[PDB]
């Protein structure tokens, strides 16, 4: 696999060259990489291949403040675009996402949220939102969970979380926890229950949004706005 052109079909953009291009020699991203590309031939496969790299485009590694790990991509067309959880801002928030924002909401009872469910700000802001599996077959929830792209993105998180001590991560469900395992004395972790609307325990109680950022104050971190 070639960096140069890798980045070019996906749109990547070259800061993130250090944290992804290592991933390129590993034999087993050629094999995911030309599963993906079979999948594009015979499916419509979401989000759009400009956009599965989204995440690369917002901030740099460097920028990044706090990890919020997701699983799959929406599936329905107009919704995902690169980034966990955020859907194109024409779009009434899914369910999980809007059980998010209502804990952001209940953290930040004055925070001026806009109604919609594009967190392009966060992701501005170093909220790196990173779903293990990137790509989906339309119609077909959780479709591509199976070709390779949680040990991709998984070692680029772990590139991450070496090359950058002192990072929050949210860990919400089970999914989440299993494939991130970062050092707790290193990094701040943090986990709750599932936003999704099938987990029977309330997400709207989640406090990591405050914790996170009395966290980052602790290590001289400026802390993000959540409003979004
Ligand atoms: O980019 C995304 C979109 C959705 N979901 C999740 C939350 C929940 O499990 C289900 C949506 O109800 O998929 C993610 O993890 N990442």
């Amino acid at each position: 696999l070639d960096w140069t052109t890798f980045r070019r079909v996906f749109l990547i953009d070259d800061a993130w060259r250090p944290l992804m291009e290592p991933e390129l020699a590993n034999p087993l991203t050629a094999h995911l990489l030309a599963e993906y590309n079979r999948r594009c031939q015979t499916e419509e496969v979401l989000p759009p291949r400009e956009d599965v790299f989204s995440w690369t485009r917002y901030c740099t590694p460097d920028e990044v403040r706090v990890v919020i790990i997701g699983q799959n991509p929406y599936h329905h067309p107009g919704q995902a675009h690169g980034l966990a959880f955020s859907v194109r801002a024409n779009v009434p928030p899914p369910p999980s996402l809007r059980n998010v924002l209502a804990a952001v909401k209940n953290c930040y009872p004055e925070a001026r949220m806009s109604g919609h469910g594009c967190l392009e700000k966060w992701a501005r802001d170093g909220v790196l939102l990173l779903n293990t599996t990137l790509t989906v077959k339309r119609g077909a929830a959780a479709s591509h969970s199976r070709i390779g792209w949680d040990r991709f993105v998984g070692g680029v998180i772990r590139r991450l979380a070496a090359r950058r001590p002192g990072l929050v991560f949210m860990l919400w469900g089970t999914h989440a926890q299993n494939a991130i395992r970062p050092d707790p004395r290193v990094h701040c972790v943090l986990k709750f229950s599932n936003p999704s609307p099938l987990s029977k325990v309330p997400f709207g109680t989640c406090q990591h949004f405050l914790v996170a950022n009395r966290y980052l104050e602790t290590r001289s971190i400026s802390p993000i706005d959540w409003s979004v």
